Parts: structure tokens; sequence; C-alpha cells
């Protein structure tokens, strides 16, 4: 009769019958691979009802493949693997470095789909690029806790008696073609104490315009006056603020 | 042949030894009464002569000041320093003791006043001053009470420095002047012991010396995680350098 019965049984595939058991001549039935199976590119996945109530032949067209290679932050799949989804056992794909990573020549940038439907062990075939030498801060220091490679962080400090002006840290970020420091080297500025205090009936011996950390000012009483106290005070520097070591002496008369 | 009582001399008293009769040739000496001093080059005694007659004697006592009181700033000049006769109007001269100096604007003279008292005393001989103490680098000099003769001064060394030498100085009289008993001490920078190195980590830019408040920063080698403070700093404790705490640790991953 001008009708075919059930289409052939294909291993690891299921036909779409749309709720019927009888099909008219020329009816085309498509099969869908079952779970954990991917259709093999360049293969028939459907049958057709021909004359005599006979279906056209169809061969197994499903496998048995790995999943799409896992997402790496250092490397991207090369074409054409980056657009594929069919990865039967033995399939080997190639990677290429992302930015800012570069090839580690001693290691292969290839992964293979293993018998267990898993990709081979990952190695660091694409390593992190390195930022330029941080350099130096005059009268300050740079803290490099964990190298200067892509993603690294560094901090800046200013030695005792100096005040930091600018960024207090820097990160090695990807900069277009390469990786560069997010922020420039700051400045360590000399902290000044407030002008030294003057005293009644006494003077400051050779007063300077500016006084820095540990710099001292010496007092002297006027003729006829007796000094009671410290002959000199010095600049103490704490939490980036200048402050004199103590009060100035006193000059008592007569 | 015996003389009777010797003549009455104003402001003087004779020494009779309880006697009322005296044999020829007896010599009787008089002593000036209180507040009175015998006048140099004058007779103070009488003698019993023939005819039961005493030799003549004239008043020989002039009211006089006492020997000037001792001053610690000056001393009587010669010849006043050996005199005891100071009638009203007598003016003596002083000269400075050590360690004192003359106050040009003033007079070093005292006058015996009508009331038998010396004139008002002024500071004509003033305490000498030692030279300006000067400066101690990285230290201080405390001048509690001036730098005149007899004064004391103390020395200290700022935080992070240790004093080496004298801790005080006294203004002494030194021959023809006054000088500080002790020379200035030196304030030397205290160094902490070399910072400790750590396994699988380094010191970032180690220095040769570390002083007070100076810090050393650590960094772990690739593949190691730091455990503890990233940097430590040089503390000072009774002139000794000591690190703020232990260095971090670098744990294998």
């Amino acid at each position: 009769m001008q009708d075919c019965g059930l289409p052939p049984d294909v291993p690891n595939a299921q036909p779409a019958l749309e709720g019927r058991t009888s099909f008219p001549e020329d009816t085309v039935i498509t099969y869908k691979c079952e779970e954990s199976f991917v259709k093999i590119p360049g293969e028939k996945d459907s049958v057709i009802c021909l004359k005599g109530s006979q279906w056209s032949d169809i061969e197994e067209f499903c496998n048995r493949s790995c999943e799409v290679p896992t997402r790496l932050n250092s490397a991207s799949l090369k074409q054409p693997y980056i657009t594929q989804n069919y990865f039967p056992v033995g399939t080997v794909v190639e990677y290429e470095c992302r930015p800012g990573y570069r090839r580690e020549p001693s290691l292969s940038p290839k992964l293979t789909c293993l018998q267990n439907l898993k990709w081979s062990t990952a190695v660091e075939f694409c390593k992190k690029k390195s930022c330029p030498n941080p350099g130096e801060i005059r009268n300050g220091q740079i803290d490099v806790p964990g190298g200067i490679l892509f993603g690294a962080t560094i901090s800046f400090s200013c030695n005792t008696g100096y005040k930091l002006f600018g960024s207090t840290s820097s990160f090695c970020l990807i900069s277009g073609s390469s990786v560069q420091w997010s922020d420039p080297l700051p400045e360590c500025r000399e902290i000044y104490c407030p002008a030294p205090p003057q005293i009644d009936n006494g003077i400051i011996q050779g007063e300077r315009d500016h006084y820095g950390y540990r710099q001292s000012v010496t007092y002297a009483c006027n003729k006829g006056f007796t000094m009671i106290g410290e002959h000199s005070i010095y600049c103490t520097v704490n939490n980036d603020e200048g402050e004199w070591s103590g009060p100035p002496p006193e000059c008592r008369g007569c």
C-alpha cells in the first residue's frame, strides 16, 4: 500500500514520528541522536518512504564525543575548533594565547579527547605576560608581594619624614597589545614641621625657612636672662604630620 | 711712793687686777670699750712715776666698724684684709674671688657709716659664666638653671640614638676661670641586628644598616603564600635595637 510502517531502528538515535505509526510515500523522517551522542558531520540523519512500502537505508550517524573544551582564561581555541561541537575520542584541538598571556614554548598548546570522553590534562602552555620593572621611588619603597606578572598588585610607601603623593598601589593590567601598570610611580614628599615657636627675651640661633624630620632648632636667652629648659628642640614626624619634640625653653630675668 | 687709781680715759678701761694701789714703775694698760678700736700709733698705757704721779694719757679709742663680713663673691684687698681699725668714713676695697667677675657698672668698695655699719652691699663681683654648652648632634642639652659658676647641665640622646660619654656637666672653677666639668657626649645611631631571612622568601632590597623606625619588607617566592606580617621595623628599647616582630612565613602550595 502507498504507506510505510515504522522506520528502521537506528542505534543511539530516535526518530520523530509526530504521533503516527503509518506514513505515506515520500514521507521524510529525521532522527535525533540520543543523550551523550552527537551526529557525525557529513552523514544522513533521515529516511524516506519509497515505493513498495520500503524505507531508504540509513546507517548509524551518532557518537560518542567529548564536551566542548573547557573555558581557559589564558588560551582560546584556534579556528576551526572554536566553532566545533563534534569531538570523538582521539580528537585533538589547538589553543592560542589570549592577552596578556604568551606561549610557553616547552609545552604543547593541544588537548586530546580521551577514551573516557574527557580532555587531556591541562598545562600552562600559555603563561602570564610580565609588566615592566616597577622602578624606584626616591625616599620611598615599592612592595612587590607576588611578582610583577599580569594580574599582580604592588604597593607604595614613603620613608619616615616623607609624605606620599599620588597612587598608593598599582596593578599589572592588560593594555591593548600587552600588559602595563595601571598607575604611575607616586611621590614621597618631605614633611615639614610648623614654624618653630619664638620665646620672650630669647632667640632662635640661625632660624631656617623649613624644618624637616629630626632637624633641630637651638634657642639662646638674651643678656640678663637665664635659660630654663631644653637648649634645643627637634622635629618629630608621626602619621605624616610634623611636630616639635617638646616646648621651647624659657628665659627668666632679673 | 705707791700711785693711787690711774687716770680715767674716755671709752677705755684699765686692767687693775683688783688693785687700788700700785708701786712705782707699775705699767697699766687700757682696753677700748665696746664699739671702740684703739687708734694706731697711740699710747694705751700709763706708768706710775716718782711723786705718786701717773704719766699722761690721751683718749686713744675711736668708734670703729667691725671687720667687714665675709662675702663669697669677693675678698678684701690688701691692706684692708689685715686691718681692724675702721673709724667712720673708712672705705675699703674688694677684689673678686674665683669664680667671680667684676660688674663694671658697680663699685667694689664699702664705707664705714656713722652708725658703725658698712654701706649697702651690691653685686660688684658677679658669678662667671661657663662657655655656651654648644650642641649634641641627635641629642639635647638640658639647662635647668643657667650656665653660671656652680651650674649643672644634663645630656640626652634622641629616640634611636645611644648616649656615649658624660650624662651631665657642672660649671667648675678652673684655675683662672670656670669650665664645664665634663665634655659633650656623642649621640650615636642605634642599629638593629641584621634582619632575619626566611625560607622560600626574600627581603626586598636589603640594606646594610637599619636604624630606628626603618623597615624591611618580605616577599615569598613564586608558588609560596606568605603567613604573618609582610614587613617589620626597627624598634629601640633602652639603647638596644630590636625588630618589631617575627618575619612572615612562606608556605608551599
